[PDB]
């Protein structure tokens, strides 16, 4: 006895693209895969796709991923679960061009995956039953990035540049347990046009919470990822890049984030956040303030 579930599915504007979506579903005890479906768009770039899949009811584990080059050949070589599991976890090096930006044909890697999920009888191949992915109503992908967004409030005129260093090489389509094992070089960020807003994008990061700013062991601060302000005097800050929701303690972003108070941030750069900086440049320091929030 057969169920028809509509699946819609959409990014938790090239930052949004979903250019081609692969699902694959498994059963969560057997293993077995039980049902796959591939979607592309021709163009220009939608955000979201709406379809139908009939499969066997069950405990179904879901796996949905977005933008991997030739995607739908690699579901040839994913047999079952542990196959599906091994690819998810797979360290994925980062399109050079992604750290700037996502383009009109090229969109950021994302992925969901949602596990032991009860598939119930039912639904017509006109009259499906919505797949409510643990009792939501979509499908939310989630970005293997996150986006650095760096604004000069005031004294932009001071400003040489401004870059990112220490990014991780590699992203993963499951959340990270280890710290990165490759670095990429230095990233300029990217002026949005003639506004005072320079963005960046990087792969989920996990920092060991034993380490920070000047204590990692590595004199370049590894792995830790911060940008870089050059000013056109030739002066240059640092500025570590951290986790940290609420009020920072002491109220400076700065001292906090560079390790020198009793408590230690968290440095892990997490996947499909937004970390939100406004500086000001004055002639002989920059003023930080901080958000993070979601993409």
């Amino acid at each position: 006895p057969d169920v028809y579930l509509l699946v819609n599915a959409r990014a938790a504007d090239f930052e949004d693209r979903v250019h081609s979506l692969a699902m694959l579903v498994f059963d969560s005890n057997t293993g077995e895969k039980v049902a796959e479906h591939f979607s592309s768009s021709i163009g220009s770039g939608t955000s979201t796709y709406v379809f139908t899949v009939k499969l066997k009811p069950g405990q179904r584990d879901f796996f949905f991923v977005a933008n991997i080059p030739n995607m739908q050949t690699a579901m040839a070589s994913i047999v079952n679960k542990s196959d599906m599991n091994h690819f998810m976890q797979v360290f994925r090096d980062l399109d050079p061009i992604h750290y700037h930006n996502a383009t009109n044909n090229n969109g950021f890697p994302m992925s969901r995956m949602y596990s032991n999920q009860t598939v119930t009888i039912g639904g017509t191949i006109t009259q499906p039953l919505p797949f409510k992915p643990d009792g939501e109503n979509n499908v939310k992908l989630q970005r293997v990035v996150a986006k650095l967004d760096v604004n000069i409030v005031e004294g932009v005129e001071n400003l040489q540049k401004i870059e990112l260093c220490n990014a991780n090489v590699h992203y993963r389509l499951v959340p990270n347990q280890s710290e990165p094992i490759q670095f990429y070089g230095p990233v300029e960020l990217r002026r949005v046009g003639a506004t005072n807003q320079w963005l960046g994008y990087m792969p989920e990061a996990i920092v060991e919470s034993t380490k920070w700013w000047g204590n990692t062991g590595n004199a370049e601060n590894k792995p830790i990822n911060f940008f870089r302000l050059t000013t056109r005097g030739g002066l240059v800050y640092d500025v570590p890049i951290i986790t940290h929701e609420g009020a920072i303690p002491g109220g400076q972003y700065l001292p906090f984030a560079k390790g020198l108070l009793a408590d230690k941030p968290s440095y892990t750069v997490y996947r499909n956040r937004h970390y939100i900086y406004r500086i000001k440049t004055l002639p002989d320091k920059i003023e930080v303030k901080y958000s993070i929030c979601d993409w």
